[PDB]
């Protein structure tokens, strides 16, 4: 199946992939992931992201969409996807028709706005591979190190509470549209949407996902 996560920054998308992604087995393509990879790599694709992400800009559709559609094609689209930051914008929303790349669930956490802040500042991630953790709300079993790997977690360069309020006019004016459009794209039968609370506890959003999945 493939699914899009729709929601503001820090409501929960990314934490709830990677258990999608264990449990269901689909593989997870994120563009943030992506590319911050590319410039802390150099890729020629990508590598200019840096100044915008750092700004708490968006970065330019005709980029983030020539990045997807590399992806979507290296050999694990086919059991399916996850699409963890992406759609972003309409016109982003638009290629993928005018490639065909069509879905089965769109989900929308939602999350009050007065919430974000918090949860950024105490972001602790293991860039090899994803993993997220809350110093405080979701924790790693033993402090400041990945559960899996006994690696060193670091913080996104992005995540100062200044950035974020950058991030969420930009989302609250380009991003939170697409909620509308994949609630039309419902209506014609392409899709199935539903909102989750992303204000639950972190097992608590999971079960409800499971819930909505199967
Ligand atoms: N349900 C939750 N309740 C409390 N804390 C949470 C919850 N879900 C995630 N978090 C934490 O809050 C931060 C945001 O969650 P994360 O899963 O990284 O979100 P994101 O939506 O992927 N944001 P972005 O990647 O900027 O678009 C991380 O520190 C998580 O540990
Ligand atoms: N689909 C996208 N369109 C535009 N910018 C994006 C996109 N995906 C990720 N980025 C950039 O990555 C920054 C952080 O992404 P994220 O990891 O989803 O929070 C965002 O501020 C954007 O600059």
């Amino acid at each position: 199946m493939r699914i899009i996560l729709l929601g503001a920054p820090g409501a929960g998308k990314g934490t709830q992939a990677q258990f999608i992604m264990e449990k269901y087995g689909i593989p997870q393509i994120s563009t943030g992931d992506m590319l911050r990879a590319a410039v802390k790599s150099g890729s020629e694709l990508g590598k200019q992201a840096k100044d915008i992400m750092d700004a708490g800009k968006l970065v330019t559709d005709e980029l983030v969409i020539a990045l997807v559609k590399e992806r979507i094609a290296q050999e694990d689209c086919r059991n399916g996807f996850l699409l963890d930051g992406f759609p972003r914008t309409i016109p982003q929303a638009d290629a993928m028709k005018e490639a065909g790349i069509n879905v089965d669930y769109v989900l929308e956490f939602d999350v009050p706005d007065e919430l974000i802040v918090d949860r950024i500042v105490g972001r602790r991630v293991h860039a090899p591979s994803g993993r997220v953790y809350h110093v405080k709300f979701n924790p790693p079993k033993v402090e400041g190190k990945d559960d899996v790997t006994g690696e060193e977690l670091t913080t996104r360069k992005d995540d100062q509470e200044e950035t974020v309020r950058k991030r969420l006019v930009e989302y609250h004016q380009m991003t939170a549209p697409l909620i509308g459009y994949y609630s039309k794209e419902a209506e014609a039968g392409n899709t199935k949407y539903a909102k989750v609370d992303g204000t639950k506890p972190v097992a608590e959003v999971r079960a409800d996902l499971e819930k909505i999945l199967g």
